[PDB]
């Protein structure tokens, strides 16, 4: 049970909890349903690194209570 913090450019943190098996794909999905955003626009930055959808918290290097930098991109409205 690892707890993390997703921070954006709005200086706001969105606490979350995942599993070593859960991967960005899912964190992105949830983080999307949490703020009501989409994973297809969200970018998960780890220590200044644009994570991928095929990485697992275990491979991303995320641990318990860590923090993940992120940002939401424009909506399909374009």
């Amino acid at each position: 049970m690892v707890s993390l913090t997703f921070k954006n450019f709005k200086k706001e943190k969105v606490p979350l909890d995942l599993e070593p098996s859960n991967t960005i794909l899912e964190t992105k999905t949830k983080l999307a349903q949490s703020i009501s955003c989409e994973e297809s626009q969200i970018k998960l930055i780890y220590s200044g690194k644009v994570l991928q959808d095929s990485k697992t918290v275990s491979e991303c290097g995320l641990k318990d209570g860590d923090q993940v930098v992120f940002m939401v991109s424009q909506k399909k409205s374009t």
